[PDB]
């Protein structure tokens, strides 16, 4: 077919954990989805302790934007490098078939851009990242990944084939840093990224986070950005982890509906009281509140969460219900 | 509708790996069923070297013990922190919804108490720990959960709708442990638990766990306390892990049923060799003993099991059978 | 039933990622298949480095060869221990139900050998590994471990009942090596397996592999031993992973139909991006090709994949499809 026939659409990012605006169900037939990323490196103060490191972007943020398309959709990335950054750099989607998923067609130096098209031929949320030959796990957990969404062109489905439609949507990408230390357990002060490297890749093979992270900071998800909902509302979750095993869980809730591998051709599991999405993964699920208050939504290791940083808060407006839960008798001598 | 018209019952519970007696199939319309636990900080032997950790428990048990009720029935919970403890601790139940799962309403300090009621409107086996706001991994590492059981009404099903009736239930909790270590690698010798709270957050960040272990020591489910079963015999195991993945196995068996993320809504895994539970879930196995003799039931990390303590035993009782499986020539020159 | 009664056929086994001849659906009525294998310990470089470890194998192989049957077969194993090896050894069958998986009925000293026969009554892919009493995670993690695929008799099923057909097999062994490093990181210079084996268990306990490879070592599934396909072949991928956790992933493409934890009588799991197979498991993932190229397999916690060796090449030739991908703009400034 002559995708010049196809009507051309272009989306507008937003930062994570908001996502651009979009259909659940599709309002046209199959279009090519124009998207512009611009790669930034940047230093990023990730923890409380002010631990600033360099760290490797799509669009200036840890994790880059969530991008949505329907199934059979064509995606058509611009890419650019712009002459302030200083390395190389491309993009694999784990949507797309073909040359690495994009990655053996995209390499950029800086001051250099191109255009990539793939067709979205399955539907799912799927991890996206940088991959330079010889390169990628340095690139991947410097922050340099984010999720795309391939809707089904009728939307989402139960188990049962009856429709789930999203009252609003977040993307979560959780981040494992591997910031190197010194004997004495420091954070080591580098002055390139080429001087960098080699410590860079001692601290990956230990296999041991530094910080694990939602947004991109211990933090960033809570106080003035926490999440919100009201009682009633549906909510889908996007969760990715481009590198590295993580399982989340909503305390105080549920996923109702969770695809924890994330395709939308499967069934979801129902009930959910926490959910493993692989490193390489992204997984999405779905909740519909039932009470107010302030709700944490971790890593279930509880030390990843709590220590490391995996944690971020949902504030949720609305009525107690006081059959599903009650105090009968406060706490007392 | 008026929760004070329903029936209650008062459960007795019981030591892990047993479980309180129960109805697979409700025999009563909704009820309040009536728990109380009594918190218990106390020091455990937890390995053969004989090391000593200050454990802090449910009932006197790590793991805490296994809750049973019926979908849409409500679990009304004493929870007696007498005044022999030193910390403040509460409860999250994975089963429940609102108030960070009843942590938010079940703060005691030594001598307090408290009762909690939620509806249990989800059917699966969940964990429930402990969860003091700010030192939540200290609680849990140091075996501060357990497990509820929620039975769907009209009991368990198999992929197809059938009935599976188990004539017996054991339940595993397993459980990582972090004890801090020296520079040369000993376990430290501490004198209050604050003294104790910074070199335990960061024996945590390793990530590393220093024992895992099942029913709160090694070798705890074997010898005179291995489970038993005889052959035709048809077993749940409900195993927990409130940190951190699992993959349990029963060598010489399979799982015939699996529920891996614990929630009986969704059709069960057939057939399975291994499992992975992911940290912060509980789940349940169905086998149907066909051999005789001893199993080992482990986490498949085999350094895990059998270096660290993630290893225990079945005594199973009965006729072998030779079509299944027999040695045609036993070893020999 | 009289089992001198059944055909017996003998296989001739292969070294992988290659796998022996054998039927999709089943030509005959149930067989005793008749396996022999041969312990061998050698010496093995791992690594671009050179680091030589002693290994353990089966058939000479890391992994050892992939056994192909039929649901209700029965796997006859003739398991021979040369007198130029110095240990015990003996074999677990995750297939096989008693006696530890066969392990209490085939501990065999050198000189010795051994003939042990199981019914194969579930389908799927199994590990096997060898299993000696105190000792089991050090062979295992030597490399004494591979895999045995138990078929449907009427072949595999998607999940909604059609057939899959696969063209072409492999099996990917992956192994997870704890070669023990001194305080300054290199890995020690041992004289004998006992002199060894207190280093190999601290080694092991770290739960830190210092090697995760691919048929035996860095790189043995590239250059000329890459795998290979043609554009529209459908290839069954057996992965197995006898001790830790790995997630599967084809760089620029998908597993189509994925048994994550290998149990043909469940229904696939659709359009993963990546699987978890978790330790102590073997999965299958079947993919149609539709692209040309290079191709990378790896563990997608990319750290494992890149640095410590967990990666593999498909060279895929045909016909590039410019509707399914393409670069609009190349790179430029
Ligand atoms: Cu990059
Ligand atoms: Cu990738
Ligand atoms: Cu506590
Ligand atoms: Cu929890
Ligand atoms: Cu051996
Ligand atoms: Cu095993």
């Amino acid at each position: 077919v002559d995708i010049s026939t196809l009507p051309r659409v272009k989306v507008d990012l937003v930062k994570p954990p908001f996502v651009h605006a979009h259909d659940q169900v599709a309002k046209t037939g199959p279009r090519v989805v124009e998207f512009t990323m611009t790669i930034e490196e940047k230093k990023l103060v990730i923890d409380r302790e002010g631990t600033e490191i360099h760290a490797m972007t799509f669009n200036g943020s840890v994790p880059g934007p969530l991008m949505v398309v329907h199934e059979n959709d064509y995606v058509e990335l611009r890419l650019i490098n712009p002459d302030t950054n200083t390395l190389l750099h491309n993009i694999d989607f784990h949507a797309a078939t073909g040359a690495l998923g994009g990655g053996a067609l995209t390499q950029v130096n800086p001051g250099e851009e191109t255009t990539l098209r793939f067709k979205a031929t399955k539907p799912g949320v799927f991890v996206y990242h940088c991959a330079p030959e010889g390169m990628v796990p340095w690139h991947v957990t410097s922050g340099m990944n984010g999720a795309i969404m391939v809707l089904p062109r009728d939307g989402l489905k139960d188990e049962k084939g009856q429709p789930l439609t999203y009252d609003k949507i977040y993307y979560v990408g959780e981040q494992d840093f591997y910031v190197p230390k010194d004997e004495a357990g420091n954070y080591k002060k580098y002055e390139t990224p080429g001087e960098a490297y080699e410590d860079a890749v001692k601290a990956m093979r230990t296999l041991t986070p530094t910080h694990i992270v939602f947004n991109g900071a211990v933090g960033a998800l809570t106080g003035d950005h926490a999440l919100t909902a009201a009682v009633g509302e549906r909510v889908l979750v996007v969760h990715s982890q481009a590198n590295r095993d993580t399982r989340p869980h909503l305390i105080g809730g549920h996923g109702d509906y969770v695809w924890a591998t994330g395709k939308f051709r499967n069934p979801p599991d129902l009930d959910q009281e926490t959910w493993l999405i692989p490193g390489g993964t992204a997984g999405a699920a779905f909740y519909t509140f039932r009470q107010p208050g302030v709700y944490a939504y971790v890593n279930h290791n509880l030390i990843e969460a709590f220590e490391l940083g995996a944690a971020g808060h949902f504030k949720v407006t609305g009525e107690w219900n006081d059959d599903l839960m009650t105090s009968v008798v406060k706490p007392a001598s």
